[PDB]
Order: structure tokens, then C-alpha cells, then sequence
């Protein structure tokens, strides 16, 4: 009843809201504070737990979005603005949301925790495509999603100093995980069956938590969608993070005039600046000749990450852990319209040979000219080295393999070979309502709406097949959250999803057709990135 | 009583609104349609007059802003967003506004007509800084302002063809001028005493009307604020206009693969595209290595402009015309934060010598290496060739002189020497409420709020001296509109404003201090741009 919309947690009382789905109602608790507002002197600091409150906190609507850059490449366009903030920006943003079935579960229920992506510079738990009402109604699981500080506010780092240690955006997620341990039982959720799942930078975050011992105790399973902590964009060195942080200070006038520039005076100067001012110079801090490179990302400090993600994945024991990994068919196409020459969402992006050669330097930055030739002469079809359509898909493969598919395949192989049960997929269905052009195929990010069951929304023009497809995927994700195995615990009639192993390298394709097993997550291309290219880079 | 808010014009009846000023009320008629909506098959075509309507058109609020790019360089910033659209974007935007004193004048009154700036790619008559309620109350004049199509919708040109003839944005302004001839009498205005005044691209527009015979009959005096038709940014050649238009068609997928590319099929394809799609690719049409260069500007076709503005100004007889021209102290500083390396509004923009040498390439983009050297070695202080503060102001002088001050001084000299009475000014007061940084001084466009008397708004924190100053400036502009002479028609107490002649080159400084006469509008620098540099291009 209306009594199930009232819940007490360790910090105080909450009033939720009843959400409707075509299959029945759901109880949602949107906007639960899990940390003290990280403002004024607490900007750039690790989060402090929210102190208990008197009265009833209203938990009926999403709270503020953390301060972030707002994408303006295509104003008024659905394909880009669906990721933009849909609540007002504020540094007061450390809130989490909880969906729970109606009636509330009597017995402890497995908990899904969502970590949004957005390159560590954007994103929000309030986005329409992260609506948890459909996954909770159809699979009677408990869904939690948190906000975490992005951009400079979450990942500006002057390593060594205590005024700006870095990775505070990861600590925000960790605190939200500690909050789930201490309070998800009150919503009917099992704190012993917690399944993290994220996408892009959210998936990378999930991977960073697997490799951080303090976070490792707060969950039991992991799902990484189109991202990995070992990606070339997901981390940064201490020296580069200090250079970026210092350059941002310079751009906003820090330190003032002629004055000392130790870490303490620099952060104090940064704390006096309005939040929007720091955001307005976020992209100017990089060399600014890049697609896929982000200014403030997790730093390898020796604290949250004792070593690089690659090192920790190799030297890591993963027995007793189940992972679900995967990518979309066309991982790189969405990013090409963000700086690759000759590309535009409003034409066919039939690029020339010279544009392809320049795009490789944009999509694979920082590498040497000989390394670029290895990429070009490996992704060229030499029977059609000038076909524009093939060059377009080649560059899309170049930036997709280098940034997503091969970092993911590298990780999935090391996990399976080191004792973790791993299941791998490739998402190959292009939504019928997709607004991006046809040549992008199944772009990065556009499986999320099917995992969250958005096709079930009656106010959307999804086909009957996509509705059944969405229910199928929700069953896969929920079964993995419940049992660690996406396969039906009692249904062998439907095609089976074999584990992924370093040898067989099996995965399944997710589309309207029944499950189909394949071998190799682009094994040929990924051997070039994972094996040959590092040996080639030790020429300088 | 309230019967003065109802007025009949040639097309039908209108209901206006009474606006309040601290000195008394004013009658405003906001949103008068003067053309048929240029939508669908009419896009890119010259405007057609608004056909008469039945009933009473509501004229109590500003109408839609013409489709245009929206500046996002500093989100949430007062200094940039005061120029952004403050009404909904639409192609249905050919509307004009009329302010008139209360009580309505019984004898014919001089008419001021405002043409907004915005580089021919943006701007709107509805901006708060253009509100004529204070100018009309204080000086009992009649103020008119129109919207004209900007960007591709106003200035896309495939010269020779009739599907996209070009300069249709200038024809929108002309139609609004024909409208003032036929209807301003109904508001108490004298159609024989019409003074055009504009700023930046608006000032350039005013100048192109002086040089177009069909427009010359529609007004009697001109005011040009920080702009001129002979500026290097204000016009474009036929060949370049065709190349730019074709590039925009390619970016939006026109024509579809395999279709012929004649002008008819190209424009037909462009007309099917949504307006926002064309706007989203406007800047991608240039080489895109330019501060101060705009994609779609008036073309020199032989129709609206029988020759280049430079030729028409030289070969022109300007007897019987009074012109008021001028500039602000720091014309170029506004534009450096829009692409000049090392510049940011949030620090002191202390640029290096290398950044200065690179910025000259951005501020003067069309030149050769040798021409750039002549610029660098002319604007360098050779006793302090590395002082960043001086280099900063040197680049501001480079950009300001090349784009505004010297094209204006060129025009003002030719006009006075060829029979026009000319008055020249330099605006030297930096508003106390200015939000741009101090190092920008008096940036481009920040005299407008004083000409329009915005300091009189009680909801603003302007000083008492700026209020008196704004009233003084309104008297100058109004006196010029009535008599052709900014000086008080019978008051020799105040210092007097001498005409500007090709020899004495006298102008006045407008600031809180009384008028002060000076000689030379950057005469030394402008000899370099107007006389010497054309001679080094001649070494092709
Ligand atoms: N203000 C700027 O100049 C700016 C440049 C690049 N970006 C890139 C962000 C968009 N993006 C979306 C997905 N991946 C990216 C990264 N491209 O580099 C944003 C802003
Ligand atoms: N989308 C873009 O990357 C973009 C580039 C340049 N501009 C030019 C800004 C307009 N402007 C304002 C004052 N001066 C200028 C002209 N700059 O060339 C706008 C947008």
C-alpha cells in the first residue's frame, strides 16, 4: 500500500513514490543522500558519509546532476541530448536511487547496482534510459544507481597532496556501495548478492572496483558493458594528472598574479572558483587533438589502484568471481563524428584515403608515425584501398578495437584464465527508433535501453519483437545477478550461453534471432593491439 | 486613454502594449509581421510582403528569433548569453517592432531604425539590450527594429540562380524599410526623416544600404557603430559563396549519391532539410582557422551590390547625406577568446611571443607569411618585444584595426571627402556592470546598452554618472536623427562635436568626462592596413 512507500534507513526516514509499468507497479526511492554535499572546502575531497537527518526526506524525484560539460555538437538532437543532464547542475549531487518491487520482497533479493558511463566527465543516474522500473517489475530484483562526481570535481588529482588526492569520484561510488551493504536490506535486498553493472566509463569503474581490495568486499558479481579499466582512455599517470590539474588552474587564473604554486595554494585557489568556470575550461587542458581522450580520469596513484589496471589484472586471482562482459557491434562509429575529418551524422561519411590516414592519428593519438602505418596497413583492404565505405568502417573498427573491444577482450581472457567464470556477448540489434544515421550501425551506448527494458514503455514506438527481445535480455542480466549464470536455471530448450575461456573464446550474439555461439572477440585485430603494437612502441 | 494601443496599418489592425520607464510610459507594438513566413518553398528566396490580415494581430510581445547558431563557449555567462536568442527559434521570424512615445506624437517625428549585429549569422531584435523604451521616452523619437534572416537562411548564395540568389537577409531589412515608409506615419513617425543605425554586421548592413540605390531612397541618415560594409569579413565573392553553399549541401547529404548537382537540385535538396540541421553544420563550411570569419555573409553579385563595397565607396557621390560613425576603445579584445591561442576570459591572457605570432595568423587569416611578418613587426614594441601584457594588447589592436577600426576610418574619410557630412566618435567608457574581464577594456558591442539607455532600468546596478552619461548619448543620437548634427541645436555651453574631415580627421571621445576632440582614428596603424598591405598582396 501507501505504507510501502515509507522506509527507514540508518540515517533517517524516507518517502518514496509509486511508479507504474504496464505489468504492475514498482516502489522507487529517488534522491537518497548518501554523502555530505562535497562543497566549499570539501571540493576535490573524498566523500564523507551523510550524517543522520530528522524528519522524512522526500525521495520522490531525482536529485541534481553533478556539474559536467553539456554536449552541444548537435543541438536539439535526440541521439546526443538523451545523455545530457535532465536535472539542474549542482555540486550537491551525491544522491542514490533505489527501485524495489511491489509488493516488497519478503525474502532477501539480489541487488543490481548501476554505474553510468560518460567518459568520467558526464553522466547522471536520472537519465531516462536508466529508468529501473521495468527491470525491477519484470525480474523482481532490487536496482540501485548512484551519482558520482565527474570531471575535475571527481578526478582532478595532485598526487601525494591531501587537498586533491584524486579518484574521489570512484570513492563516491564506493561509499554508495558501503551504503548498499548497510541499508539495502531495508528495501528487501540481499547485501550478500550484489551485482555491479556499468557501461563505458561505468564499466571501467566496475573493473576498477574489482582491482581495489576495499571495494572488492562490497559486491560479488560484475558486468562490464563496452568498457574496461585497462582501456587507453580510462586511466592516467601521476605526472600527467599533475600537469592537467595545473593547466586547469592556469586557465581559471590560479595562482593569482605572482604567488606560490604549491599544491595547497593551488587547490585553495581552485576552490574559490565557481563550478561552471572549471567546467568551461575542462577540454582546453588536453593537447586537444583527440577523439576518445578525457581530461580528468582515474589516476594510478598507488592508493585506490596500487598499480596500473593492466598489472593488477595480470597479477590477479579471480577465483570465486563471475563476470559478464560484452560490446556492441559498432563500438567506434559514434565517436567519429566528434573530430574525425570528413565525418558527419547528416551525410554518408564516405571518407577519402587521406581522411582515413588523418582519422587514425585522431582515433589512435600519441602514437608514433610508424605505429600509425602499422595501423593503416593492417586495417586497409588492399583489394579496395580507396573504397570510401570500406575506409569508413575501417576507421570505425580502428577506434572501436583500440578503445573498447580489445581492452575488453584482454580483460575477459585474463579473468577466465585466472579462475573467474566469464560470459561474453556482442550486441548486434540496432534499435528501430535509433536517431543516429544508418552507417553507424549499432553505436556505443545503445544496448542500455534494452537491458533496462525501455521498449516496454507504452509511450515509445518500439516493435513487438524488441519488447520480447528486451524481456529476454532482462532475464539474462537478472539470472546472472541471481545465480552468476545468464542461462535459465531450468530451461535447456532455449539455446545455451557457454562460458568464455582464454582458449575457445566463445561468446553469443544478442539480437532478435535466438542465441548464436561464436568464437573470438575480434581475435585477429586484438592480437595486433594487445601483442604486436606494444612491441612496436619500444622503438623510441 | 488605452485607445492609443490600437493602430491600423495597410495590412490590418494591431494591439500594442504600454511599457513603463521611470520617466513615463511608452507605447510598443512588438511582433508586427512585415513579410510572408519564408518557409518551405520560400526558404532562401527574397521576402514577399505580408498579405493583409483579418482581425486584430496581437503585438504585445516579441516574435520568434530567426534560426541561428547559439553561442556555447561560456555556458551560463552573462557576457555571452546576452546576445543569444531569448525567444524560440523559427523560420517564421520576419517581424518588426515599433516603439512610440506616449502620448503619441501629433506632428511627424523622426524615425530611428535599428539593425542588429551578429556577424550575419546571429542576432535578434528582441534582445534586452535593444529595448527602445528608454530612447523613445527620453528623446520623444520613434524607434523601429526588424528581424532579418541570418546564416544560410539569409545569405546562402548560388550566384546566378534564382532558387538561391543571396543577400535575401539584406532584402528582409529593405522590405522592413519599405514598410516603415508606408506605415510609420500611423505611429506618429515622419517617413521623410528616417535614420538607420546599426552595430557590427548591423553597421555593415547600414553601409550596404547606402551603396544600394533601391535601399538608398528609404532613409536619409546613417549611423555605423563598430562596423562597415568594406570590412574584410562583411562580404564574399561569388566563387567562394558557391563553394561554401555546396560544402554545406555536402555536409547535410545534398545531393543524394548519384543525383546531379546543378543549382536547382541542390537547393531543392537543401529545402527538405530541417532548419536546425543546416545550422549544426554552418561553421564546418569554412577552413575553420579564423577568428572573425563568417560562413554566409552578403555576396557581391551585381544585384544588391553592383560592385564591391570598396569600389562603390570610392566612386560614390554622398552629397546631401549625414553619417555618424565610430568604434569602441578595444574593438578586438572580445574576439580573441574565440580562437586565439593562450587567451581565456578567466585568466589575464598574458600570451607569449609565440602565441602572439600564431594569433596574428588567426586574426588575419587570409594573408601570406611575408604579410604576417609585416604585421608582427609593425605591432611589436621593440623595446619590450616579449612583455606579455603588451603582446596581448598588440594582438587586440591587430584584430581590432584590421577588422573594424581601419575599415571604418577608410569609409569615414571617403564619405567626408566626397560630400557627406560625417561625425566620428570613440567610445571609451567601460560599464561598471561589465562581466567580461578587465583586460578586455571596452569590448566590441558594449556601447549599445548606453545608446539604448539601459542604465535607466531601475532593476540594474548602474551608477548615477552612467545614467547621466546614457542620457547624454541618447541626446547625441536623437539630435543627429532630428537635425543631422549631434550637437545641441541651440546650446553652445557644452563642448561641441566637430565634423570629421579627410584632413583634420577629428573625432570625440565618449565617456564620463565631457567631450574631448582628437585627431586621427588610429591614423598610423590604418595607413598600414589601408595603404601599405594591399601593395604586398600585389606581389602575388
Ligand atoms: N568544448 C570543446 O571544444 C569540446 C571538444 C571535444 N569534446 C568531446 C566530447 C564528446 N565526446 C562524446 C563521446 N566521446 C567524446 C570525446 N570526444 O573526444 C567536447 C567538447
Ligand atoms: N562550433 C564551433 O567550433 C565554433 C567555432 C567558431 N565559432 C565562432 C564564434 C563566433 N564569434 C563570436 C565572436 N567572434 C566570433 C567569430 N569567431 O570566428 C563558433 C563556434
Amino acid at each position: 500500500e501507501d505504507a510501502e512507500l515509507l522506509v527507514t534507513v540508518r540515517g533517517g526516514r524516507l518517502r518514496g513514490i509509486r511508479l507504474k509499468t504496464p505489468g504492475g507497479p514498482v516502489s522507487a526511492f529517488l534522491g537518497i543522500p548518501f554523502a555530505e554535499p562535497p562543497m566549499g572546502p570539501r571540493r576535490f575531497l573524498p566523500p564523507e558519509p551523510k550524517q543522520p537527518w530528522s524528519g522524512v526526506v522526500d525521495a520522490t524525484t531525482f536529485q541534481s546532476v553533478c556539474y559536467q560539460y553539456v554536449d552541444t555538437l548537435y543541438p536539439g538532437f535526440e541521439g546526443t541530448e538523451m545523455w545530457n543532464p535532465n536535472r539542474e547542475l549542482s555540486e550537491d549531487c551525491l544522491y542514490l536511487n533505489v527501485w524495489t518491487p511491489y509488493p516488497r520482497p519478503t525474502s532477501p533479493t539480489p541487488v543490481l547496482v548501476w554505474i553510468y558511463g560518460g567518459g568520467f566527465y558526464s553522466g547522471a543516474s536520472s537519465l531516462d534510459v536508466y529508468d529501473g522500473r521495468f527491470l525491477v517489475q519484470a525480474e523482481r530484483t532490487v536496482l540501485v544507481s548512484m551519482n558520482y562526481r565527474v570531471g575535475a570535481f571527481g578526478f582532478l588529482a595532485l598526487p601525494g597532496s591531501r587537498e586533491a588526492p584524486g579518484n574521489v569520484g570512484l570513492l563516491d561510488q564506493r561509499l554508495a556501495l558501503q551504503w548498499v551493504q548497510e541499508n539495502v536490506a531495508a528495501f528487501g535486498g540481499d547485501p550478500t548478492s550484489v551485482t555491479l553493472f556499468g557501461e563505458s566509463a561505468g564499466a571501467a569503474s566496475v573493473g576498477m572496483h574489482l582491482l581495489s581490495p576495499p571495494s572488492r568486499g562490497l559486491f560479488h558479481r560484475a558486468v562490464l558493458q563496452s568498457g574496461a579499466p585497462n582501456g587507453p582512455w580510462a586511466t592516467v599517470g601521476m605526472g600527467e594528472a599533475r600537469r592537467r590539474a595545473t593547466q586547469l588552474a592556469h586557465l581559471v587564473g590560479c595562482p593569482p598574479g605572482g604567488t606560490g604554486g604549491n599544491d595547497t595554494e593551488l587547490v585553495a585557489c581552485l576552490r574559490t572558483r565557481p563550478a561552471q568556470v572549471l567546467v568551461n575550461h575542462e577540454w582546453h587542458v588536453l593537447p586537444q587533438e583527440s577523439v576518445f581522450r578525457f581530461s580528468f580520469v582515474p589516476v594510478v596513484d598507488g592508493d585506490f589502484l596500487s598499480d596500473t589496471p593492466e598489472a593488477l589484472i595480470n597479477a590477479g586471482d579471480f577465483h570465486g568471481l563471475q563476470v559478464l562482459v560484452g560490446v556492441v557491434k559498432d563500438e567506434g562509429s559514434y565517436f567519429l563524428v566528434y573530430g574525425a575529418p570528413g565525418f558527419s551524422k547528416d551525410n554518408e561519411s564516405l571518407i577519402s584515403r587521406a581522411e582515413f590516414l588523418a582519422g587514425v592519428r585522431v582515433g589512435v593519438p600519441q602514437v608514433s608515425d610508424l605505429a600509425a602505418e602499422a595501423v593503416v596497413l593492417h586495417y586497409t583492404d588492399w583489394l579496395h584501398p580507396e573504397d570510401p565505405a570500406r575506409l569508413r568502417e575501417a576507421l570505425s573498427d580502428v577506434v572501436g578495437d583500440h578503445n573498447v573491444v580489445c581492452p575488453v577482450a584482454q580483460l575477459a581472457g585474463r579473468l577466465a584464465a585466472q579462475g573467474a567464470r566469464v560470459y561474453a556477448y556482442v550486441f548486434e540489434h540496432r534499435a528501430s527508433t535509433l536517431s543516429w544515421p544508418l552507417w553507424m550501425g549499432v553505436p556505443h551506448g545503445y544496448e542500455i535501453e534494452f537491458i533496462f527494458g525501455i521498449p516496454l514503455d507504452p509511450s515509445r514506438n518500439y516493435t513487438a519483437e524488441e519488447k520480447i527481445f528486451a524481456q529476454r535480455l532482462m532475464r539474462y542480466w537478472a539470472n546472472f545477478a541471481r545465480t552468476g549464470d545468464p542461462n535459465e536455471p531450468r530451461d535447456p530448450k532455449a539455446p545455451q550461453w557457454p562460458p568464455y575461456t582464454a582458449g575457445a573464446q566463445q561468446y553469443v550474439s544478442l539480437d532478435l534471432r535466438p542465441l548464436e555461439v561464436r568464437r573470438g572477440l575480434r581475435a585477429q585485430a586484438c592480437a595486433f593491439w594487445n601483442r604486436f603494437l606494444p612491441k612496436l612502441l619500444s622503438a623510441t
